[PDB]
């Protein structure tokens, strides 16, 4: 709190410069979901327990998107639990991001094509400001929940309005995203969730 004032301002300036390099992720991540949604559970669990990140984010993706079909209250169940499981500080705030775009749209009330522009603008202002606060010091592998969510809260605050590229990629990508997260049943979601906490 207040000590990434400057990392945040800083941020909103350099947001439309990671807008390119989320939607190739994207893309890539929409191929690569479905060679572990073949692998399996037990794929996915054990490569997320070794610290494979691009599988991590595949999974976050899919729970986040699997909500847009219904049943958002198990999305963020799945992705604070998550959350906690992870040691990885930056997926660790990923998925936390994902939780809070759901549980801001629910408390709200706003539909998701309303709110479908700000999930990028959330993405590429607080992904900066968590590599400003790493390069200081201030966030860090111990680094508690409360504080990850303080920061995200801060964040979707004072958010500015979606840039024309961030609009441009919405469209771009949110097909693709959608299609992601309808492989994974939230069965097979809480499986890999358990897994990663305990299996």
């Amino acid at each position: 709190l207040e000590k990434a004032k400057e990392a945040i301002k800083e941020a909103i300036e350099n947001r439309d410069e990671l807008v390119e390099p989320y939607v190739e992720r994207a893309k890539k991540l929409a191929e690569e979901i479905k060679k572990y949604v073949e692998g399996g559970v037990e794929a996915i669990v054990e490569a997320i327990k070794n610290g494979d990140l691009e599988v991590l984010a595949m999974l976050l993706k899919g729970i986040f998107y699997h909500g847009f079909y219904g049943e958002r209250e198990e999305a963020i169940e799945l992705l604070e639990k998550l959350a906690k499981a992870v040691k990885n500080l930056e997926q660790r705030l990923m998925s936390l991001l994902y939780a809070e775009l759901l549980r801001y749209m629910e408390e709200k009330g706003i539909s998701w094509e309303e709110f479908a522009p700000q999930y990028l603008t959330l993405i590429t202002i607080l992904l900066p400001t968590y590599e400003k606060l790493k390069e200081a010091g201030v966030v860090t592998e111990s680094t508690s929940l409360e504080e990850l969510r303080e920061i995200i809260k801060l964040v979707l605050e004072n958010l500015p309005e979606p840039s024309e590229l961030e609009k441009e990629a919405t469209k771009e990508v949110e097909p693709i995203n959608k299609k992601m997260g309808e492989y994974l049943s939230f069965e097979e979601l809480k499986e890999v969730v358990e897994g990663v906490a305990n299996g």
